[PDB]
């Protein structure tokens, strides 16, 4: 019954170093540490969490992993490296058997995602995280799932995790099913690859929350959630609240009760299990 919030950030705040945090995103603008998360985790009877790399940087694994060296509920830590380096191993290696379960690079970021994924280097460093059991995770934006379709089935050998069920554009569901339509179209291709599964957290910051999250962003939320679980399956989806960035829409209780609630009514009770941390537990390889 272990539940688990599979994707959370924690920093130190300074804006040059945060780049994505424009305006209108003064929320974020202060320090989020684990002291700040634990409340939110107990009311929703969470054990522990995962903590994913929100920068850039060998310095930010290094941060992430002090943090977890001294909180037990801190389960995980997925981080960053150059993975394009040929010195990868050895730069790992001080981290062989610490809570450093898995890798993320910004894909969503980069101009060109197709030529970055096939870049030599860049197949070398991931074919070795999958030698050795470490997780990456798929970040883009909708757009660029056609991009990395390719890349996802290319490395098979170990999992890959689908940050925010692909980003759908929700902002744009307003207009018509255009981009329901595209989005699901992409997610199904992935969703095809047993190696991959789905992390269900980001939502609703991909809404229009400048404007305020209404009735109608709820509902096309439970459109992408029913997608993703017809596409998936119940058992490779996986909670995340994407903390503190969903603060930028929802408060975590609210994030949370969102979940339970389309669970609920959606899941059986071994399903609602695996939602809430059996998925993790068994991709990150948690004890
Ligand atoms: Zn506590
Ligand atoms: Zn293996
Ligand atoms: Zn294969
Ligand atoms: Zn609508
Ligand atoms: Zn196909
Ligand atoms: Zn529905
Ligand atoms: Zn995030």
């Amino acid at each position: 019954a272990l539940r688990i919030d599979s994707h959370q950030h924690f920093w130190r705040y300074r804006a040059a170093d945060y780049p994505w945090i424009g305006a209108g995103m003064g929320v974020l603008a202060r320090d989020y540490l684990p002291d700040a998360l634990h409340p939110l985790m107990h009311a929703q009877a969470l054990g522990a969490s995962i903590a994913v790399q929100a920068r850039a940087g060998r310095d930010e694994t290094a941060f992430l992993l002090e943090l977890a060296c001294d909180e037990a509920r801190i389960a995980a830590v997925v981080g960053w490296e150059d993975l394009r380096a040929p010195q990868l191993a050895e730069r790992v290696a001080e981290w062989r058997g610490t809570k450093l379960r898995g890798f993320r690079h910004q894909l969503q970021d980069e101009a060109d995602v197709r030529a970055f994924v096939d870049d030599a280097d860049f197949a070398r460093g991931v074919a070795w995280l999958q030698a050795n059991d470490y997780v990456y995770d798929v970040l883009v934006f909708e757009r660029q799932l056609p991009d990395v379709q390719a890349f996802c089935a290319r490395h098979d050998a170990h999992w890959l995790v689908l940050d925010h069920a692909g980003k759908p554009a929700l902002a744009e569901f307003d207009r018509d099913d255009t981009a329901l339509a595209r989005w699901r179209a992409a997610l199904r291709e992935l969703a095809a690859l047993p190696h991959v599964v789905c992390k269900l957290s980001g939502l609703v910051t991909e809404a229009d929350w400048r404007r305020g999250l209404r009735a109608s962003d709820l509902r096309h939320i439970e459109q992408c959630l029913d997608a993703a679980l017809d596409a998936f399956g119940p058992q490779r989806l996986m909670f995340g609240s994407d903390w503190p960035v969903c603060l930028l829409a929802a408060s975590y209780d609210e994030v949370a009760s969102l979940v339970e609630r389309w669970a609920e009514s959606r899941l059986s009770a071994a399903e609602r299990s695996a939602l809430w941390g059996g998925t993790a537990a068994r991709c990150y390889a948690l004890p």
